[PDB]
C-alpha cells in the first residue's frame, strides 16, 4: 500500500549549468530530483558564469527551460557590484542569495556594508537567503533587523546556529531556516569512512552533539533542503576537493526512514518539504502533481545513485526504509521505479506562472 | 492598479445550516465570504442538529454541496458521547472541534478526561481545534502534551493567552493559533457604542492592552479567521443575546487598512489568510482562483454589509482603505463590485478532492 504525497519542493540545489555540466546539468539534476520525489527545485546562482546579472539570468532561464524535467525557480546571486542593479529582474528569480562565508570570487562580499546595501536595495517583498555559518548567522540577523526585513538561513548545521535561530524566533524576529540531510544523518563519526576529500562540505559535518541538537530542535527547522552540490569523484578525491555532497536522490529515503522510526511525523516531513517551502518562497501549487512512496521497502544506499552525474554518495552503506515508486508532474508520469519518463524541457519556470509571481503592493 | 492575491481561506465560520437558517445559510454565508475575498471556508459544527455524528455530517455535507458558492470543509464536533465513534468519517471532515468553555448542551464536555478521550481516539494525523479561553488554553495544551499531539487554539483574544502560546512555542510545543478581526480592531473602548447586547461575543472584547498585546505578538499568530457568527439584530438586541459577530465581509478590508498603515505587511497577511490555513488544516490549492483588491479606495463600514443575513456589523462607522473588486473561483467570475455571480451549489467539499485528503501512514 503506497502513500500519496504532494509534490515536494527542494529550495536549495546546485545544478551546475551553465559551466559545470560534467558535474551535473539541468537534465541530469532534475532527473535526480524526480527520482527523489521532488517536483520543484530552486537552483543556486554559483554557476560559471554566476547568475549575478540580467544577461546571466536570461541564459540560465533558457538553459533550464530546455533541460529541466521538473519545475524550477532560479536564484540571483549577490555580488560586490550588483546591489541596486537587479530591480527589473528580481521578481523573476526565486530570491537573492548571499554567500557570506567562503565562495567564488565573483560572489564574495568583503564587508557587512555590502550585505546592508543588498538588504536595502533588493525589493522588500522578495526572498533573501544567506549562506551564513556560526557567528555569521548572528551578523546577518543583525543586518536584517537594521533593514527591517526577513532572512532565510541556509543549511543550519550546528547546535550553536539552531539555538541562535531559536532565540531569535523567541524574540519574534522574522527568520526562517533550512537543514540538509547530511547534517541530520552524518557526523564527525562518519569522517573515518568518508575520508577528508569526500567528507569536505560547507557547512562541515557536525559533531554528534550538533546532530542531536538539530533533532531536538526540529520545531525550529522550517524546511529541509538537500544542498545538492554535485562534484565528481575525481574532484572530491583530488588535491583540492571542492565542498559539497549530492543529495537529491537520498533525501526523501533518509527522511522516510526517520518517519518510520518515529523520529518525526509524516506531517513534520511535509511541512518541511512542501508547505513551508511554498510559503517562504511564494512558490505556486503544481496542478495534478503527486508522489507515491512505499514505506515498507528496506534497502541499502549503494555507492552511487542512478541519476546524478556526481556518481557517488556520502550515504553509501546506510540502511533506509522508504522508496519513491511513482511521480506524476502536471498530469504526466514523470518517474516510475528507476526510470524517468519525462524528457529534458518538460519542466517550467514557476515564476512565469500567474500564480508564481510574489504578491506586492502597487 | 489592483493587487492580485491568492484565494483566501477562513478556517472559522458559522454558517448556521442546518437549523439556524434565518441567521445565515450556506448560500448567504458563502456569498458573504466571496464578497470578503474568501474562496474557501471551514464551517463549525454547532448547528441544529450539531455535527456530532455521521448522519448529521452526511446531511450537512449535502446541504453545503447544494448551497455553498465557495469551496468548503466541515468540522465535526466533540461531544460527551462520540469519542471513539468518528474514525470512519474523521478524514472527511475539516477536523475535530472541541468546545471547552460555554456552548450548546450537546457539545458540552464536563471533564478534562473527556478531552483526553477525544485526543486519544481522534486519528492522530487529523486536525484538532479548541475553543479555549484563559486558563483553558493551558489546560488543553496539557492534554495535548499528555497525548503527544498538536492542537490549534481558536480566536485568541487576550494578552494572557497570546503570551501563554508564545511561551509554549518557545518550548517547541506543537501549538498553532488564530485571531479574529474583532480582537484586533475592537476593544472595551467600543462597548459604549455597541451596547451590551451587540457587544456580546465569546471570547469577549479585550482591553486596549489585550489588543496591543496581540499586535505586538503578531509573530505568534498563525492564522486570521473571522469567527463569523451571524445572529440577527433582533437576537443580539433581545433579552438573551447570543454571543458572536458577523465578520466575513469586513475581515479583509480591516486587515488591508492595517497593511496600508504599515501595521503588518502584505506577506504577513497572506501567511495568515492563505499559507498557514493551508498547512495547518491540509487544505488543497484551488486551481485558477484569485482575488483582486483595490488598496486605495477609502470607505466607511455601513450599518450592515450586503450579504450576511445577520444584517448588522460591530464595525459600523470604522474607516477602511481596501476593497475586494473581483474574485475568480476555479476559472469562473464569482464576485465583482457588490454582485455575487456564482449560484448556490457552485462550491465543493475540498475533502473529496484527491489533493484534499490528509496524508497518513498506511
Ligand atoms: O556553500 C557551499 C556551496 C556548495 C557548492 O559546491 O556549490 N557546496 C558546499 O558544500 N557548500
Ligand atoms: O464560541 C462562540 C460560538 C459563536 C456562535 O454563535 O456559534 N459565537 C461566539 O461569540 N463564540
Ligand atoms: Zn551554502
Ligand atoms: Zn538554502
Ligand atoms: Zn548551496
Ligand atoms: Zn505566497
Ligand atoms: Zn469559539
Ligand atoms: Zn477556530
Ligand atoms: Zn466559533
Ligand atoms: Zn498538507
Amino acid at each position: 500500500k503506497l502513500v500519496r504525497l504532494p509534490g515536494l519542493i527542494d529550495v536549495h540545489v546546485h545544478l551546475r549549468e551553465p559551466g559545470g555540466t560534467h558535474k551535473e546539468d539541468f537534465a541530469s539534476g532534475t532527473a535526480a530530483a524526480l527520482a527523489g520525489g521532488i517536483t520543484m527545485v530552486c537552483a543556486m546562482p554559483n554557476t560559471r558564469p554566476p547568475i549575478i546579472d540580467a544577461p546571466a539570468l536570461a541564459l540560465a532561464q533558457k538553459l533550464a527551460e530546455a533541460g529541466a524535467r521538473c519545475d524550477f525557480a532560479l536564484f540571483l546571486g549577490a555580488s560586490s557590484e550588483n546591489a541596486g542593479t537587479l530591480g527589473t529582474v528580481a521578481g523573476s528569480a526565486a530570491g537573492l542569495k548571499l554567500y557570506l562565508n567562503e565562495t567564488l570570487s565573483e560572489l564574495r562580499l568583503d564587508s557587512v556594508v555590502q550585505w546592508m546595501e543588498h538588504f536595502e536595495t533588493w525589493p522588500s517583498h522578495l526572498p533573501i537567503v544567506a549562506h551564513a555559518e556560526q557567528q555569521t548567522v548572528a551578523a546577518v540577523l543583525m543586518v536584517a533587523q537594521l533593514t527591517q526585513r526577513s532572512v532565510h538561513i541556509c543549511h543550519v548545521a550546528r547546535k550553536e546556529e539552531i539555538l541562535l535561530i531559536k532565540a531569535a524566533k523567541a524574540r519574534g524576529l522574522p527568520v526562517t531556516c533550512e537543514v540538509a540531510p547530511h547534517h541530520l544523518f552524518l557526523s564527525h563519526d562518519d569522517l573515518e569512512r568518508l575520508g577528508p576529500g569526500k567528507g569536505e562540505v560547507r557547512p562541515e559535518l557536525g559533531s554528534r552533539q550538533d546532530v542531536e541538537a538539530l533533532w531536538e530542535n526540529m520545531a525550529v527547522i522550517d524546511c529541509f533542503a538537500s544542498d545538492h552540490a554535485p562534484h565528481t569523484l575525481e574532484e572530491k578525491c583530488g588535491s583540492r576537493p571542492p565542498p559539497g555532497f549530492p543529495g537529491l536522490e537520498t533525501m526523501l529515503p533518509l527522511l522516510l526512514t526517520a518517519v518510520s522510526e518515529g523520529r518525526l511525523s509524516l506531517d513534520d516531513l511535509l511541512q518541511r518539504l512542501h508547505h513551508n517551502p511554498r510559503r517562504i518562497f511564494h512558490l505556486p501549487p503544481q496542478e495534478d502533481t503527486y508522489v507515491e512512496v512505499d514505506l515498507e521497502h528496506e534497502w541499502t544506499i549503494p555507492s552511487h545513485m542512478p541519476f546524478s552525474k556526481a556518481h557517488w554518495t556520502p550515504f553509501e552503506g546506510q540502511k533506509v526504509k522508504g522508496t519513491v515508486r511513482r511521480v506524476v508532474l502536471r498530469g504526466e508520469v514523470a518517474y516510475i521505479d528507476g526510470q524517468v519518463l519525462v524528457p529534458p524541457g518538460y519542466g517550467q519556470d514557476v515564476r512565469k506562472w500567474p500564480q508564481g509571481a510574489v504578491p506586492q503592493l502597487p
